[PDB]
């Protein structure tokens, strides 16, 4: 019994964080490298997470499984086509995913994502397979699909290779670049690499969002949106905390890429205080509904659905409005953007 069984928007999503156990098994065994458990289920269990951690600690569940993905062309083409079809099931009706093409390449990249061994699969090779995999996706399931590139907070020295990839695969899949990582990472949002590489997307007009607020302060929102100048802020909680600037992003209509779930599990939402997703609401602002990492989180786009509706008061009219919005603040070229807004409105009727 769906919160909201009606098409749905989503902008905030990991690609790298939303891959079938099954998957991970098949590809470990394959190829003979390691994993934490050899049974989906207690795959899920070391992977999964059911309490909350931190940011730091959340994001190193990848290490568990990312060895057994990056460098295969084969599991890079598949994780996106399963991706799309995961969606598709889930009554997405447009999807944007993110993911770092540096973190899945064995070849022409530097430090070594997971101690690899070189091999041939670049990051340019990585864009290119996600690609492939999402068109045939939406060309089997039926759902537009893009992507989005994420510069690391702790890799800066990779940032202006990101925007290069964007440039060379605009809406050729690929309609904005992130700033994903670990927030904690004091001044990561201010490092020359991350710095031009957003400075060179405003000149080139490639899309720009960015974590901020997550688990950080006002002052990272601020950042984001003044010095790197992102379009959206994903997550963006910790604005509410600087009355002022949560105004004037209020103002600007700053659209915010809320992942409800995610947010307990990370502890960026302490469960003791409101969720600013309430203030979101009640403040009727520019916002998403999002997953954001599934497979680690155990969840699914409904678990977000079901939180905000069964917690937070949420009413099919505000899924409608933030549904409407996210298509709005997507980064779909205006004629396509267009075409998803009807299709919602039909569809709403
Ligand atoms: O998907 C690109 C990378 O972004 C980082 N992620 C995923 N989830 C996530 C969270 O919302 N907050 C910050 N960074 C994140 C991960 O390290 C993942 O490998
Ligand atoms: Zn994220």
């Amino acid at each position: 019994t769906p919160a909201f069984n009606k098409p749905k928007v989503e902008l905030h999503v990991h690609l790298d964080g939303a891959i079938k156990p099954e998957t991970i098994l098949y590809f470990g065994k394959k190829r003979g490298i390691a994993l934490p458990a050899d049974t989906v289920e207690e795959l899920r269990n070391i992977i999964g997470m059911d309490k909350p951690l931190s940011l730091p600690g959340f994001l190193a569940k990848f290490d568990y499984y990312m060895p057994v993905i990056a460098g295969c062309r084969e599991a890079i083409k598949r994780i996106a086509y399963e991706f799309v079809e995961m969606k598709a099931k889930e009554g997405v009706v447009y999807v944007e995913v993110r993911y770092s093409p540096h973190l899945l390449a064995n070849s022409k990249v530097d430090p070594m994502p997971w101690n690899q061994t070189e091999g041939d699969v670049t990051p340019d090779d990585v864009v290119d397979l996600v690609n492939q995999g999402l068109q045939e996706g939406e060309q089997a399931f039926g759902i537009k699909v893009r992507s989005i590139l994420c510069c690391m907070r702790h890799q800066p020295s990779w940032s202006l290779e990101v925007l290069e990839l964007c440039k060379k695969y605009n809406q050729k899949t690929v309609v904005a670049m992130d700033l994903a990582g670990d927030e904690t990472i004091e001044g990561s949002s201010l490092f020359p690499g991350h710095v031009e590489a957003y400075e060179g997307a405003v000149k080139n007009g490639i899309h720009r969002t960015v974590h901020a607020g997550e688990v950080g302060s006002p002052e990272v929102v601020r950042e984001a949106v003044d010095i790197l100048k992102t379009e959206r802020v994903g997550a963006g909680y910790h604005t509410i905390e600087d009355e002022a600037l949560y105004n004037r992003l209020l103002k600007e209509n700053m659209h915010f890429e809320v992942c409800p779930w995610s947010s307990y599990l990370t502890g960026a939402w302490d469960p003791k205080t409101t969720h600013a997703v309430v203030r979101f609401k009640n403040d009727k602002a520019n916002y998403s509904l999002n997953t954001d990492d599934p497979l680690i989180f155990k969840s699914t786009l409904d678990t977000d659905y079901q939180m905000t509706k069964k917690d937070m008061g949420f009413t099919e009219e505000e899924f409608k409005r933030l549904n409407i919005n996210a298509a709005k603040s997507s980064f779909l070229p205006e004629e396509e953007k267009k075409e998803l807004l009807e299709r919602l409105y039909r569809e709403y009727q």
